[PDB]
């Protein structure tokens, strides 16, 4: 089993470059609008206690650069939602695919297409850790870089890059501007909260081992929701949610596993370890694959 | 610190769907040359013990059905290079990138992009196994995907899929038709050679956890390089070489650690083990990143 990007031909035609003075960080050309981190607009200096509304008040079309490779993409409006900027060009992008603006949840993954200057770089797939950063792979001026997924050629945004954390994690809005997570854009000591393991992502996982053979680990209890979820929380486990549960669905179908009675079969590993044993190979349990990364590779 | 696959747009508009009868894979669309494994000509039947350039001399340019999305392309010629078949069409590819044909070594690393149906589906980072396997992920259908690395926007193909082994790695030529390893084009379970571990990717990797502020494994002791290479064909390990020494020269220099400091680390890792920790997240020992991956993504 591995990480597995989408393909990533579709945003790479969406990505653009802007500048403002000698700031300069990647923008998403979709339609005639370019979404970007609105620090963009901010000095080095002004970094610590930006006055968003303030500095964007000093602002004018003409004071963007935005640039799809050297060619200059006129800017005709501006505006700012939230932590992005919002910059109408004179120019539909004719490679703009089928597209949506979505939230997602922790313990869903995603693509990140890392960006210099306008320029995709590599691919990768992230995990939303549950503290709401993600382990990305990103240097000095990757910001405006996106995360998504893809389902049925529709493109659908999730992320936009706008930091790092003094742990080396990464973290960043939605597309309309918000946030995952506790933090804010301005260069102070920011540091993420005590992560937890994805439960439901651990159960996918299981699910996997079971479907290729690897079933030792099924035993013959089962479980209430509640019941699992207070003892996950002492393993540094995610509660389940209603919503993990009917992702779970699919995967419980496949094997005959009800997913409460693999919710008893963690309940066992937590409590007695994997004994000397592996699961798929591998010593420890793996939280970053979800259930529909578990079908999608199988599949 | 992640496996990162360069971003695989240029790839994706050369993806195109190729059928033989009830036989479908994919083809890769260069300017007017489709080009794909051989195999596509054979039945089921001729799986078995397929006589390629008697079964070929039989097909006819309409035998041949290429879609690229809806449209078809009409093959007006075909010959057969080693395994793979160039299949001439009368349309040539827009999108066709600036490319080159290489063969990779042992070692080195390239993307993949996974395809059926002539659809691109995933993309992820590979490395040539020491015994000229991969260690893929490919379905029913995904033979004609290809590998690849990018340079300046000049797409370097130097892998198409072709097989599966018993063991579960996977099998192909380089865009000559010419396979890495011992394997042949033929439905027979082939066993590969004893696999060993890529000694310099080890050793680039753990320069990567110095910089990404991990060091619980170094210590105080040095080594000679035919002490450590003794030491590392006990373990299975391929021989270092001085030109390794040197290739590493910049990752040693940027971290202050002599590249024969860091093979009395990876000696004392191969001879107590990892103790239960781990590194860069992983309990084993990585050996797909090269020392130019680790450097991209760590500058
Ligand atoms: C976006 O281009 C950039 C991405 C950083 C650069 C290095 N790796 C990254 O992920 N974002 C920032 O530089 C960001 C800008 C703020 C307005 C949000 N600042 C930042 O990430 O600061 C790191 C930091 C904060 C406080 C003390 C020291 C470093
Ligand atoms: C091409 O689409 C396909 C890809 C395989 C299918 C499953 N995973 C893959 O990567 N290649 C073949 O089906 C290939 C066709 C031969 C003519 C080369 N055969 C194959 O992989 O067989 C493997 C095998 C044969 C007999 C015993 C055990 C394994």
């Amino acid at each position: 089993f591995r990480k597995m990007a989408f393909p990533s031909g579709k945003v790479e035609g969406c990505m653009v470059q802007v500048t403002c003075g000698t700031t300069t960080l990647n923008g998403l050309w979709l339609d005639d609008v370019v979404y970007c981190p609105r620090h963009v607009i901010c000095t080095s200096e002004d970094m610590l206690n930006p006055n968003y509304e303030d500095l964007l008040i000093r602002k004018s079309n003409h004071n963007f650069l935005v640039q799809a490779g050297n060619v200059q993409l006129r800017v005709i409006g501006h505006s700012m939602q939230n932590c992005v900027l919002k910059l109408r060009v004179d120019t539909a992008n004719p490679k703009t695919p089928k597209y949506k603006f979505v939230r997602i949840q922790p313990g869903q993954t995603f693509s990140v297409l890392a960006c210099y200057n306008g320029s995709p770089s590599g691919v990768y797939q992230c995990a939303m850790r549950p503290n709401f950063t993600i382990k990305g792979s990103f240097l000095n001026g990757s910001c405006g870089s996106v995360g998504f997924n893809i389902d049925y050629d529709c493109v659908s945004f999730c992320y936009m890059h706008h930091m790092e954390l003094p742990t080396g994690v990464h973290a960043g809005t939605d597309l309309e501007g918000n946030f995952y997570g506790p933090f804010v854009d301005r260069q102070t000591a920011q540091a993420a909260g005590t992560d937890t393991t994805i439960t439901v992502n651990v159960l996918a996982w299981l699910y996997a081992a079971v479907i290729n053979g690897d079933r030792w680990f099924l035993n013959r209890f089962t479980t209430t929701l509640n019941d699992f979820n207070l003892v996950a929380m002492k393993y540094n486990y995610e509660p389940l949610t209603q919503d993990h549960v009917d992702i779970l669905g699919p995967l419980s179908a496949q094997t005959g596993i009800a997913v409460l009675d693999m919710c008893a079969s963690l309940k066992e590993l937590l409590q007695n370890g994997m004994n000397g044993r592996t699961i798929l190979g591998s010593a420890l349990l793996e939280d970053e694959f979800t259930p529909f990364d578990v079908v999608r590779q199988c599949s």
